[PDB]
């Protein structure tokens, strides 16, 4: 019933009695396990998730069973049994937007989980007040680069109609145009996203690092096409502390990782245009986005700068390359005053995280495969931290693309 | 698609569908509920006939013989067995069959292109303590080879009912001791203090190394275990030095060659042999990361980090790091200088990948558990990391069993 859950490396137990209330089934099943998979392959029910959603409300401000309780789950049943929803109080939206960050299994980050900064952008009509309350965002979060965590909610998912949407899979992403040769310039992420762009009208760079414009959708409507202000994106040029040639690879990144796909579900609403962003932790930029053979893959590059013997695995030219690359960006980021977190200091905050769910809450849902960093992973803590993993409500979920 | 696991690679874009977990017969420990996938330890006639019926019945499709009439007599002869003994036993080439079959299935290991080569030695006469020690020694000659290593197995005899098994006390049979110190610390491997505490007790004259190599502890049914120290000639091991660091020598730090698990079930047919160690070579990272870099073992990431002269006083100077790449070339090259069958873990995951393909044409599927497939380093850099797998129990299997004492 309850998950003994062991930490290896220091000997100590735990049970995680917070799994008992997951109310969606994941992917796993006795006879084998999906876990390592990225995707998943009435007013009852709408009710049920608004009282309990309700319920998770008023018991965090402490009053449980008090008279605005009892009233305002009276407004809800009331609301659904008259138009097969409702709406959220402003209050209640911030309290579920850190409650699905917090709930996020896949999220190493969630030490910072209590601070975000919720802009209500329900009260939108068009793609042009998207973009408007898109480039507060940025303004708001980027602050610089001292990077502060945010959301922006834009309005929820209604029967009649098409959903809000922001196309673009991050607020702040560079093009990638296929080239005649079958290569790709840019990101090979983001063939598709630039394709489109283009079919709508932008005029595109060729570039290896064109800020992308952005795609954004208002209900049954053609999305629209929206250059962001160069003066908005901050980025960093890559350096290297004692490798002077780095430089002249003419690497960049940009200051500020903002998912823009995903969907937010809280009491059973959904919003599909919700974009968060907070600061990024290095591994994703030195290791995925740069190293990753389906991305820049520029492993090879470097470690031939670097001179080493590329003919053989066992000189381990990409494990060398690969360091220098995330040393790279942790002091390109530092030297440019900009938020970062490489992982060492990062898995050791999830740690806490860990112990501080485990004393509020019983426990705390958690992806092993995606909280161990991507190089290094026994050396981080996490790498001995048994985990549970399961779907709490408020989530993020992932959401077909509108396309 | 198919009603079947739906497996994607996310570097190449192909998909598989996984239909051999079909074939399970035993739940893991995962529900719909909660996914319990990254816990290292998860927990009569009718049983044992239906387990036997099943492997008889993949030991035939095996040798393409299934419903012929030696397969149903083979059948007919286990029922008969079981009927009268409440037992059975496998023909020489069903347990070669099995230990191949049950290597072949483990989800853990990613040196799984290797199954078909195993030399299987069948140990099922043994009788005594000192007859353990004999195959031992054998096995580990055999399986060492000098350098030039080969896989290898020896099955000692089958759990009986009421009577004790044969077991290996050692979780391996080459450790290193680690003995507790007054200062609370460790000297030699902290992974091994509790079995050097059980070789004093049953009478070893310890040493006070942090690589001495430990005895056997060997328990012939129903009888106390038995103490033999291995002959240091038949232990290889290989001294640790760098290619380019000059110093690193000077660090005295070694390994042996032969990585061989002694504390594994394996279970073929309903069959329980207690006591079938098994060895091949070692992926470099178990020693240069696992090994020597877990701070709950040999730990040495900060003095090789401060012989390089690394900033050890900031996580962000990615020093951690740095050195275990030193530490892992070392362990490397020093293999290599020997002449000691290694595999690195770019290798060893490329090689993984080979295999994953093969089984798909075989059998339609391959059980693995990614977050052991995944190097303890530079995990995204081998292409398992972008691979999704299916974890499911197949028997033949080894199973962890609880420690003896
Ligand atoms: C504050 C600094 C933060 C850090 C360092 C951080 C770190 C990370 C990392 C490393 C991942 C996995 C990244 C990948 O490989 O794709 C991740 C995933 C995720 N994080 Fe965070 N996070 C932060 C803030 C946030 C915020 C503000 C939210 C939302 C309010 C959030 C919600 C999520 C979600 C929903 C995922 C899963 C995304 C997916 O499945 O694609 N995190 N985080
Ligand atoms: C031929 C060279 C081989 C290589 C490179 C190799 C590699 C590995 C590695 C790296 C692991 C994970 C070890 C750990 O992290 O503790 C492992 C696990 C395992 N391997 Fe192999 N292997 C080889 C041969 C064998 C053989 C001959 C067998 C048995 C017939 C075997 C069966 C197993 C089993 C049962 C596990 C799981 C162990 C556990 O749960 O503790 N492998 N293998
Ligand atoms: C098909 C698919 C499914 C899924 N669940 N996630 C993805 C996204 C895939 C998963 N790894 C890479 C790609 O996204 C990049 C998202 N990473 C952001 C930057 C994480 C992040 C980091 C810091 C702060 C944040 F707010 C968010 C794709
Ligand atoms: C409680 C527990 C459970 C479990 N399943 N395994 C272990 C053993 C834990 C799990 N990882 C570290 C420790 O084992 C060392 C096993 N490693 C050997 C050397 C693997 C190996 C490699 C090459 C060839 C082989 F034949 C075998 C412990
Ligand atoms: C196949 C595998 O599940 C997939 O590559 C996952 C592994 N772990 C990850 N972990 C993080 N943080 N981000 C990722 O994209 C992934 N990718
Ligand atoms: C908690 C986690 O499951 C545990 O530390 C695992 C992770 N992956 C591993 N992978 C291998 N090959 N060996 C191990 O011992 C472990 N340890
Ligand atoms: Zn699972």
């Amino acid at each position: 019933k309850f998950p003994r859950v062991k930490n290896w490396e220091l000997g100590s137990i735990t049970y995680d009695t917070l799994c008992a209330q997951s109310q969606q089934d994941g992917p796993c099943t006795p006879r084998r396990c999906l876990g390592s998979l990225v995707l998943p392959r009435p007013a009852e029910q709408l009710l049920s998730q608004a009282r309990d959603f309700i319920n998770q409300y008023y018991s965090s401000i402490k009053r449980s069973g008090s008279q605005a309780h009892e009233e305002r789950l009276q407004e809800v049943e009331a609301e659904v049994a008259s138009t097969g929803t409702y709406h959220l109080r402003e209050s209640e939206l911030v309290f579920g937007a850190k409650q699905a960050w917090r709930n996020a299994p896949r999220c190493v980050g969630r030490i910072q989980w209590g601070k975000l900064q919720v802009f209500d952008a329900r009260d939108c009509s068009s793609a042009q007040e998207m973009f408007t309350y898109i480039c507060n965002h940025i303004k708001y979060a980027t602050n610089r680069g001292n990077l502060r965590s945010a959301i922006t909610v834009f309005p929820q998912r209604a029967p009649g109609r098409g959903d809000f949407r922001i196309w673009n899979s991050q607020l702040v992403r560079y093009a990638g145009y296929r080239q005649q040769d079958g290569s790709v310039r840019g990101d090979p992420a983001n063939v598709e996203i630039t394709e489109l762009c283009i079919q709508h009208g932008w005029t595109p760079g060729n570039g290896r690092f064109d800020v992308l414009p952005l795609l954004l959708q208002a209900p049954d409507e053609a999305p629209e096409l929206f250059v962001l202000p160069p003066e908005l994106v901050l980025e960093v040029p890559l350096e290297h502390p004692t490798l002077e040639w780095f430089a002249a690879l003419g690497l960049r990144w940009y200051a500020l990782p903002a998912v823009s796909n995903m969907l937010l579900e809280i009491g059973g609403l959904e919003f599909s245009a919700a974009p968060f962003s907070g600061w990024y932790m290095s591994t994703e930029i030195g290791t995925r986005n740069l190293c990753d053979p389906h991305r820049y893959n520029i492993l090879e590059d470097v470690a031939v700068c670097m001179d080493l013997d590329t003919r053989t695995t066992s000189s381990l030219w990409k494990d060398k390359a690969a360091v220098e690359i995330n040393l790279a960006v942790l002091h390109s980021f530092q030297l440019a005053k900009v938020t970062i977190v490489d992982h060492h200091a990062a898995t050791v905050s999830f740690m806490k995280h860990l112990d501080n769910e485990q004393k509020a809450r019983g426990g705390c849902p958690a992806d092993w495969a995606w909280i161990v960093p991507p190089i290094s992973g026994s050396l981080t803590p996490v790498f001995h931290q048994e985990m549970v993993n399961y779907i709490l409500s408020p989530a993020f979920r992932y959401q077909p693309d509108p396309w």
